[PDB]
């Protein structure tokens, strides 16, 4: 009667760069070699950013054959609408397909559909393009989510669990995908901000089959429940982040206090959430924070008092694809249900009873989902 | 147990063009007077039209400064933006507070929020701003249904639909708002879709308070009862309907077979919907068709064979207010039961019991919606 992770499935597109060399591949296609100081500031950040490499659909030839991406400031969102409104229902094609073999089950099966992506937008959606895609039924119900950010992963979660609890027999189908050829700049000395993205933002896709009352003699397997999905605005933090959607496609303002307003406010959300089940100790728990940098981990982290033991999944995921925006929380999901079993642990969820979702966004923004684990064999 | 229409707000701006008068004032503002046997298509279509007057934002000396806007193919999506990033949402708070009033509630009982906008984007979304302004709890769980075009309205009740039948207690406030800033585009001799459109698209903004179980005892009043909701891809209709965000702002092309499509497919979404109510005879049925011009309502209803009678409402929100979009289907509930209070009709539904609400789209898509009326006292 409860909704359950019934798959997960992930992909990223081949090529990648290593950290160790992506300073010099960044001046280099920019032709902004010449900016002597501002490769100092960059290279710093690359070193503090314990990322090891990053997947990209973006490549020396692309670039060269986009210039106005190249330029900072420059008209571009018709070339990168050009490359977005295909690779990103794609991406996620491949994403789903690996969730749905998992799953094992007739496609005609699936009811539902919910994307996700600020990558790109146009009418019709990725959601019929997928759709269109996979083969579904022309009757599928879909939800479009555009433009809600790095928290969109917890509200893709909150909106399917709705609909498979509502709909009896029903098997939701849920993608997150993104694409840097959104927010791609080249330095700029006065937008700053854009230095703390390019050595960071990356991309990848998840998807996900969701669905109430898991049918075992069918073959369905759940991986977690559901039990909660809640939703906070957080105070004193208007302005913190803005993003636009110009000409020269998306540009984004980061604050200086980012992170203590997130530090000090999150053992609010966290105790609301989890007083229904009686929890107090924050060490019991197996998390999947969202890896925006090592701050906001090692700034939660140190405020609810998480063990390092507890922020292994989400600080690999960190370290061997980078923030891939909505799709992050997801990846962290698979790399725990998987390492547990590794590991010989009792459940899905590092051998702990009850797990926690953390997405945040623009706002302030916080998604919090109660999960559970289940037993392995 | 059932979600319920609970009460109905709308507005538009105080500024209003009458269709007499709105040829001269779209080639004076964009400078092409000298397209002189392209004006008298336009004229020619503006009596077809069968729309008596259209409110806008838009006035002659907001037009004066963002010349880019009056200049077709130019950049000017940055301008645009600038307007909606503040305007629309301000539309949709006029909206709320109209159901809020006639909700007769406590602010403190909303716990969820949906809004549906292609008129423009950002991050946070105006479902923030609109948290905001109305001064609602920031633990508000709210959804962001972004270019959706024009069956987002019935996308809208559906997913309150889940939320309010998924959550006890829950009280959803819908909201639907447009605005011309995002479609307009000076003349063309090429791109011949963008001229029958200029004589079409409006401004306005609906709200709505969606809920299941209406308290009586806390003076809550049921308005219409929503049994069902769904969605559907028309066959063989792919890119009858496109629409890109380019740098030029919302550009759109459709293809000549729209209405045929719409026209010849329509009835087996009816079938489907109606059967198990054991309904067949469409002329028993209240309706809200979305207006999307007099080719599609003379065509929807020429196919089920609907009668007159039964098109009063639709017409009228066309004739009145032209098309706005998401809002439309809205309008019309409102015009419903207004109409059927003055008229001494027994129910909400013009004296009917059941009736429909069809959104359409690109993809194709139709949404339908099967309604039931409340009797009036």
């Amino acid at each position: 009667k409860r909704a359950s992770v019934l798959a997960i499935g992930t992909t990223n597109p081949e090529h990648f760069i290593l950290q160790e060399d992506y300073p010099d591949f960044y001046f280099r296609n920019t032709n902004s070699e010449h900016m002597t100081e501002l490769k100092e500031k960059f290279k710093r950040i690359c070193v503090k950013s314990h990322i090891r490499k990053r997947h990209f659909y973006l490549t020396e030839e692309i670039l060269k054959e986009n210039q106005g991406i190249a330029t900072y400031g420059a008209g571009s969102l018709d070339a990168r609408q050009r490359i977005l409104e295909t690779e990103v229902p794609k991406l996620g094609q491949e994403a789903a397909l690996k969730a749905i073999a998992e799953w094992g089950q007739p496609i005609s099966k699936i009811t539902h559909v919910v994307f996700a992506t600020t990558s790109g937008f146009m009418m019709p959606g990725a959601d019929y393009v997928i759709t269109r895609l996979l083969g579904l039924n022309r009757t599928v119900r879909r939800v479009m989510l555009y433009n809600q950010g790095c928290f969109a992963g917890g509200t893709a979660l909150r909106v399917a669990k709705d609909l498979a609890e509502n709909n009896e027999g029903a098997r939701v189908l849920v993608v997150c995908a993104e694409n840097t050829a959104m927010t791609f700049h080249a330095p700029n000395e006065s937008h700053l901000d854009v230095i703390v993205g390019q050595a960071m933002f990356s991309d990848g896709a998840a998807a996900l089959i969701i669905g109430a009352c898991p049918d075992v003699a069918s073959g369905e397997r759940a991986v977690f429940n559901i039990l909660s999905a809640s939703q906070t605005i957080v105070p004193g933090s208007d302005g913190a982040i803005t993003a636009h959607f110009y000409e020269m496609g998306m540009s984004y303002f980061l604050k200086e206090d980012v992170i203590p307003l997130f530090r000090d406010n999150i053992a609010a959300v966290m105790e609301e959430a989890f007083s229904p089940l009686g929890v107090s100790d924050w060490n019991s728990l197996f998390y999947s924070i969202h890896p925006g940098g090592r701050g906001i981990i090692d700034g939660v982290a140190g405020n609810l008092g998480i063990k390092d033991e507890n922020l292994v999944a989400t600080r690999h995921v960190l370290g061997e694809y980078g923030n891939m925006g909505s799709a992050c929380v997801m990846f962290i999901l698979d790399e725990l249900r998987k390492s547990s079993k590794v590991n010989g642990k009792p459940t899905t969820g590092d051998g702990k009873e009850f797990g926690c979702l953390i997405g945040l966004g623009p706002g302030l923004t916080v998604e919090a989902v109660v999960l559970q684990s289940v037993p392995i064999l």
